[PDB]
């Protein structure tokens, strides 16, 4: 119906000056979800309890429903967590590690997951090994190390565990060679925790095919809602090994109340308090996506080819490059800035206070990269709006 | 300013007829509170990410403050957490536990925390004793028992190492004498982790008498602020146990990033992705406290002698009474109903559905009981109310 771009501005609730180069971070909504999530407000507030107790749950079963049929998984394998952090933890924490038992991870891991693995450790013996990635790398190059890293493990006498795996890289952000990932832990036993935060609402996912050990999401970070959004896929053949949340709640599950559906779905529903509403607008996300965005496909490749084309003109302007060897088969471009704390700090104080937009900076080899993220309300002028802007900028 | 009871109902926000005798489970906000809520959004709408990165981090810095006041506690021993359940499971788990070393509970301890006890020993070697308290029981009897453990405890050879105490049990509610069981364990060298979830807001607290080896509570239950909020305080004596959050995160401390107050602080600073508006609403919950309610102490007061009375009525209108051994000196009375899943069910099903009110029951001895919470905004009338109610709703 809406032609994307600019056109689509009128759809979103959005400073009219403000440039979203960073949606997925915080989330970018439509109308009609600010408006039903508002409408779940009023509900709340006319009759808390009534709504808690029998008005929230069907709208959940229905949001699963359709993040399940999003990722061509069953209903059944799929639950609703607060943010991927959790999630990843989730996974982790429940997982038995023996002191032979070996977690692979690689340099491209998020930091909040090593950090996870190191607090892990000081309890439990296990051990852990990293994959060393130095983007620009080939998806064939990081496999290559990878069953590197594994033949080792094995040719060592200790038991290749688990594998931490992305699907896309937080910072500096590419699409990793997720699937080819998850076939090598198939062969060699490995399992595969897949880190897929940037996934859904981005480019087309089929769980049934991939058949990912553990797969986890952020949803307010491409499917238009407000944040915190996050959902876990686990395959009925790996439930047995989740026996309670984290925090642990109600819901748990011994080895071995009354004023209370397999055992794995109501882990997840006896739970802390909690703010489920962004959960409860993915129908009206869903619905926006099939009847103004065109279905999904019509989004994701928007994405893709604002994507590029973007990327690449930012890169020239500045003079650099966009990382890459598809590693860009994603809606974000990461660009190398013309340089090799105060500064970085002054370089964001511009864009919030200044250019009403905002950026993700990195350390990186001799120079700072910066991360864009596509959007179907951008347009490529936005784009080459920003790399004139940030040419300037690095300059000054 | 304005006289408490129905006068105080033009203040808030809820449907002109509902009744909310359970104020404390979503939380109960003002005007001026779901106001600058909202004025919060658009904050967020306007310009997400310097709302983020600049207008959040203050506000933030005063609500802890109000709050360390409100408890007589330095900022230093302040941090916000998430729900209650988070803080007191992330006390549990940092600490280091030994095969000797006993956990102890009580028959009144929260069943989430019985199970994160029952989880955490899964993997690590120690043990626990539960203290058998049937109420109806004195304050100094409940005292008895517990260090009638924790001699028995030591005569075995084991070292009392964690002491979990509650101000107010979830259900059956009463005021659980924990000045006294915090004392005890300053004696004996036991730890006292007080699960005050109902605390703050509804009665006077002051921590630095108390001095409590932990203390947590739940802002949304009596601080006029939504769900989920809550808040953790460790005496600086004892923050160096805790060295991550749960879920781990940025903020982690090794036993021995760029795009970034003491250490114990920057734990609970950087975490994974949250919603922190309903702890950006203490400063004006707690203005509206001072100016319309008429200071804390007002508040403390009305809550104390609505309970007192309007309990002792519903009791006698239905046959029963209340529980009791002062265990009711809290803004909450818990009634038994003169009943000895479908009957319980329905029961709820009233009160939602037909008395737009709604209230918890639990199952005791011979006889099911009910929780009924006073609120500046409830007069003696309104308990009068649901006791005519529900002894019509029983007897049907
Ligand atoms: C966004 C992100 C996370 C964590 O998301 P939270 O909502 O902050 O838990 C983890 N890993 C990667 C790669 C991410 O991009
Ligand atoms: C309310 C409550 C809790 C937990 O509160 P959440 O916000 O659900 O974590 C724990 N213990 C007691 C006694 C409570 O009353």
């Amino acid at each position: 119906t809406t032609p994307f771009g600019k056109p689509m501005l009128k759809h979103f609730c959005m400073n009219p000056e403000y440039r979203n180069l960073n949606a997925a971070t915080c989330g970018s909504w439509p109308k009609t979800v600010r408006d039903q999530w508002r409408r779940y407000l009023d509900d709340l507030e006319a009759q808390p309890d009534y709504f808690s107790e029998v008005k929230q749950g069907p709208v959940i079963q229905e949001a699963r429903r359709e993040v399940a049929q999003l990722l061509h998984a069953r209903v059944s394998e799929c639950v609703f967590i607060s943010n991927a952090t959790t999630g990843i933890y989730t996974v982790l924490h429940n997982i038995p590690f023996d002191k032979d038992d070996v977690i692979i991870t690689f340099s491209t891991t998020y930091g909040a997951i090593d950090n996870a693995i190191a607090s892990m450790a000081e309890t439990q013996p296990f051990q852990t090994r990293k994959v060393t990635v130095d983007l620009p790398m080939r998806g064939e190059d990081i496999v290559a190390r990878f069953e590197g890293m594994v033949a080792q493990i094995k040719a060592e006498g200790l038991h290749p565990r688990l594998a931490v795996l992305e699907t896309i890289v937080s910072i500096p952000a590419i699409r990793m060679p997720f699937e080819s990932l998850v076939q090598a832990c198939q062969r060699e036993g490995v399992l595969s925790l897949v880190d897929g935060a940037h996934s859904i609402g981005q480019f087309s996912l089929n769980l049934e095919v991939l058949q990912p050990d553990f797969f986890i999401m952020d949803c307010h970070k491409w499917l238009f809602v407000p944040r915190p959004c996050a959902a876990l896929y686990v395959p009925e053949r790996n439930q047995h090994y989740i026996r309670s949340t984290i925090p642990p709640s109600f819901g748990f599950i011994p080895r071995d109340p009354l004023w209370s559906a397999t055992d794995f779905e109501t882990i997840f529903a006896n739970v802390a308090t909690q703010d489920n509403m962004p959960h409860m607008c993915i129908p009206t996300a869903l619905k926006f996506r099939r009847e103004v965005c065109g279905g999904e496909e019509a989004i994701y490749q928007y994405l893709r080819v604002l994507a590029k084309e973007g990327g690449d003109r930012v890169a020239a302007i500045l003079g650099t490059e966009v990382l890459d060897e598809e590693m860009r088969d994603c809606g974000i471009a990461t660009v190398r800035l013309p340089l090799a704390g105060p500064a970085v700090h002054y370089l964001s104080m511009t864009l919030a206070e200044t250019h009403k937009t905002w950026l993700y900076l990195i350390d990186h080899g001799g120079y700072i990269w910066v991360r864009l993220c596509a959007q179907i309300y951008l347009d490529t002028s936005d784009f080459e709006w920003i790399g004139n802007v940030l040419k300037e900028i690095c300059e000054t």
